[PDB]
């Protein structure tokens, strides 16, 4: 109920123009009512012309109250109080009746406070319905009593069934009327909240876009930005960590320290690029081209070790940070359509890797390259990796570089009726031709289809009990009355037959009938058939007059309905209906008489006058309702795309599996008892390596990418790509190791269209090492403003170790897996033992 409190108030301002016009239109009507009784009626003016202008005061009284606040909670008590006095006026003006007046006047001042009640008073169903009847049957009762005799059955059916139609015209105007006020404000209503709504979600895209890229790359495609400067970071205590801590308490511990690298990130202003695992590794320098990246890079890896001391103090850990700085040029940009994320890709991402390797926990080491950058704000300590690692496998590459360590510190116009928007204008004119052609069902009763249902009903029961009357009259009626009535009817029901196969669409429909049904929607030829259809009333008084006319007042009585039946057909344009009623349906009577003759002058153009005001009022009800239909499907289609592009960011940050634990907490954490994980590198790519050859790996990427859409590999789901590797794994969303099988199987088409790829290349192929290891692993998201998930851990590690110590096209395999591998039957082979931290040396099988 508190709803249609608010449909109230939204649409009060239209019901104190609807009430305040009426009191315009009543005055008007009073005031020349009175000066036709002043002229005509001279034999009894006190007490005929007096009740006018004193109404014509009252009517200035009650726009008086329009004004007031009290009449902002209580229009309808005022709309009640005035009907009550226009009932009065109106009986009292027919209690009298070159001292007589013809009825068809009573009978306007009957029919157009009839149609005011209804449709301009928005007063309730049942009180207009019975008010306006009351009032009806007691203006009929008046009428037969109080007759005069000196001046002028069926007679008294004939009474029932004219009255009968403009309460069913009544009662038709004012409840689609209704409907499209109730219609418009919810419509109004919804894309109001579509419209918070899409501002929310776009916030939300946005976030989920943030999540993957920077900002600067957010407002629009690869760069080749040089002088960048690498951190790298470790977390050298993670295993430790590892061990008799729980899943939930460890993802825990991570979100607060990245989120504080994320906050201190944000002070030193640099772009965070992804964290691997324990790894923290972000650049400075791109896409933005800063000039103190060397200085912010510092600053940020000292205050790493700064954050973890808090940190340690914190929630009583006892970890450290081994932190590395290498700047130079740098490829920036996005590989994938899944999955998708801005990574770094060169030699010196792999040697500033390398140098967070070759550094010491609490220390932040750092490159020549970037010793060039650093002047005596800090402390200058050697490197010192040679002796302090000696000649190991790690610093082998080296190859002469010096390093360096650092300790710390209503478009509707008036006139002609039309949107303001021609397109929109357009869009309108075949909206009832679209909307049979897609067969839209019929939702509420403001459909257009529904609509013409009911308007051809209307005119087809007012048509009949019109014609009814007019034939109670004649019981020769002259074979016009006979053909045009016949007629009449014959169209009427095959309009009918239209209007209903419309809307309720039978079977027996074919194609043959839908195109011509579709052509009837039309704006010409709905015209072409509603008009006459709108005037089917109006011919069939017309019908039934001939040269004996010299009868009258019933034709006149009569010709007052049909030209107030015009005001159906809402659908169709108002100026051609209420054009029409005045040459159709006032028009023939008028000049079929050439005061009897003033009087007819004066009551048609009042009822023409009412009956193109509320055409003119519910034309641009019915136009802005379609206003509000659009908007509202306008507004959802704009809805759905924005949620179509947030749910598929989403998916491009977190698989399925994580979508809804997400929407039930802010943390996502789990562990796994077995799980596989998929590294995938490219080796020859530094040979081909020479931006422009980076394309060619974009699309093998993309290649990659396609293989995840295939129906056999929806249980595998990539995690990330940095540089040319490829991270996948399979068994999250967990035979016991069927999720291996299929890994397996997407590691050997990963190499399938690599060397079906090669073949578009021109005198150079592909290379492709891939590691396989199944294991215990820990995943989790990461991140609160910028969401990102990753899975760390033993076998993870373990796992990009293989890579790194990887042979051609040739899958390198664990011993744990396989255990479980050669037992199906995989054909495998041997190479010998890595070198493997945690495990020492390890026996690593193949393919």
């Amino acid at each position: 109920v508190n709803l249609e409190e608010a449909c109230l108030e939204r649409c009060f301002p239209q019901t104190q123009r609807r009430f305040r016009y009426a009191l315009f239109y009543i005055g008007f009507a009073c005031l020349l009512w009175s000066i036709y009784f002043a002229v005509h009626m001279r034999s009894r003016l006190i007490v005929m012309v007096a009740p006018a202008l004193c109404f014509l005061l009252v009517c200035v009284g009650f726009f008086l109250f329009t004004f007031t606040k009290l009449y902002a909670r209580h229009y309808a008590w005022t709309s009640l109080a005035l009907t009550l006095l226009v009932f009065a006026l109106t009986l009292a003006a027919q209690f009298q009746v070159d001292t007589c007046l013809s009825q068809v006047g009573s009978f306007s001042m009957c029919i157009e406070v009839l149609f005011l009640l209804y449709t301009v008073m928005h007063l309730p169903l049942y009180l207009s319905l019975c008010l306006g009847v009351a009032y009806s049957v007691l203006f009929e009762t008046f009428g037969y009593h109080f007759r005069d005799e000196a001046c002028f059955h069926w007679e008294l059916l004939s009474r029932g069934l004219l009255h009968g139609c403009i309460h069913a015209i009544g009662v038709h105007l004012f409840v689609m009327s209704q409907v499209r006020s109730r219609s418009t404000f919810l419509k109004v209503g919804q894309s109001i909240m579509h419209g918070k709504d899409l501002e929310v979600e776009k916030a939300l895209k946005e976030r989920m876009i943030h999540s993957v890229m920077p900002r600067i790359i957010a407002d629009d495609k690869m760069q080749q930005i040089e002088e960048v400067s690498i951190l790298f970071a470790d977390i050298v205590g993670f295993t430790k960590m590892s061990a008799n801590k729980s899943a939930h308490a460890l993802v825990g511990l991570l979100n607060d320290l990245f989120g504080r690298f994320d906050r201190l990130c944000e002070e030193t202003k640099c772009e965070k690029i992804s964290t691997l695992g324990d790894c923290y590794y972000c650049v400075a320098g791109c896409p933005e081209p800063r000039a103190d990246h060397a200085y912010c890079c510092i600053e940020m890896g000292l205050g790493m070790i700064k954050a973890i001391e808090q940190f340690c103090q914190e929630k009583k850990e006892m970890v450290n940070m081994r932190v590395g700085v290498h700047t130079g040029t740098v490829l920036c940009g996005i590989l994938g359509m899944r999955r998708f994320k801005f990574d770094v890709w060169s030699n010196d991402v792999n040697l500033a890797n390398l140098m967070e390797q070759l550094g010491v926990a609490g220390k932040v080491h750092i490159s020549e390259a970037t010793a060039k950058y650093l002047d005596d704000r800090y402390e200058m300590e050697d490197g010192k990796v040679i002796e302090r690692l000696g000649q190991s496998v790690v610093a082998d590459q080296l190859k002469g570089l010096k390093t360096y360590l650092i300790s710390g510190q209503p478009p509707i116009n008036q006139f002609s009726l039309n949107f303001l928007d021609q397109e929109l204008e357009r869009s309108y004119r075949t909206s009832y031709q679209e909307e049979v052609i897609k067969n839209s069902p019929v939702k509420t009763f403001a459909s257009p289809t529904f609509s013409s249902l009911l308007d051809v009903f209307l005119s087809t029961t007012v048509f009949l009990t019109l014609s009814t009357t007019c034939f109670l009259k004649y019981e020769p009626p002259p074979p016009a009355a006979l053909a045009v009535f016949s007629a009449a009817l014959l169209l009427e029901v095959l309009s009918l037959a239209v209007s209903i196969r419309m809307v309720f669409f039978l079977e027996d429909v074919m194609a043959c009938t839908k195109r011509l049904l579709e052509w009837i929607a039309g704006w010409l030829p709905r015209h072409c058939i509603g008009a006459i259809l709108v005037s089917l009333p109006a011919l069939a008084v017309y019908s039934h007059v001939t040269s004996e006319y010299e009868f009258p007042v019933f034709t006149g009585s009569a010709a007052l309905i049909a030209v107030v039946h015009y005001c159906n057909f809402c659908q169709l344009s108002s100026w051609m209906r209420s054009s029409l009623a005045t040459v159709v349906g006032a028009g023939p009577l008028l000049l079929l008489y050439v005061l009897i003759g003033q009087e007819v002058v004066l009551v048609f153009f009042l009822l023409l006058l009412l009956v193109w005001f509320l055409n003119r009022e519910f034309e641009v009800s019915y136009r802005l309702h379609y206003h509000g239909d659009v908007e509202a499907d306008l507004h959802r289609t704009k809805i759905q795309s924005m949620r179509d592009q947030a749910d598929w960011l989403l998916r491009n940050i977190i698989p399925y599996h994580v979508a809804e634990q997400l929407k039930v907490s802010q943390t996502y954490s789990k562990n796994h008892d077995s799980g596989g994980v998929i590294f995938a590198s490219i080796v020859n790519f530094s040979e081909f390596y020479e931006k422009e050859c980076y394309r060619v790996l974009n699309e093998l990427i993309g290649d990659f990418d396609e293989l995840l859409s295939k129906p056999d590999y929806s249980s595998i789901e990539k995690i990330k790509t940095i540089g040319a590797t490829y991270m996948a794994a399979s068994g999250l969303n967990t035979h016991p190791q069927e999720h291996l099988q299929i890994l397996f199987e997407f590691a050997k088409e990963m190499m399938r269209v690599v060397d079906d790829f090669n073949n578009n290349m021109l005198w150079f192929n592909f290379k492709l090492r891939v590691g396989f290891n199944h294991g215990p692993l820990t995943a989790g998201v990461i991140g609160t403003t910028k969401l990102l998930y990753d899975i760390w851990g033993d076998t993870v590690n373990i796992a990009s170790r293989m890579d790194t110590t990887g042979v051609e096209c040739r899958i390198q395999v664990s011993e744990e897996s396989y255990r479980v591998l050669s037992k199906m039957g995989y054909d495998f082979d041997y190479r010998g033992t890595v070198n493997v931290k945690g495990k020492g040396q390890m026996k690593t099988y193949l393919y």
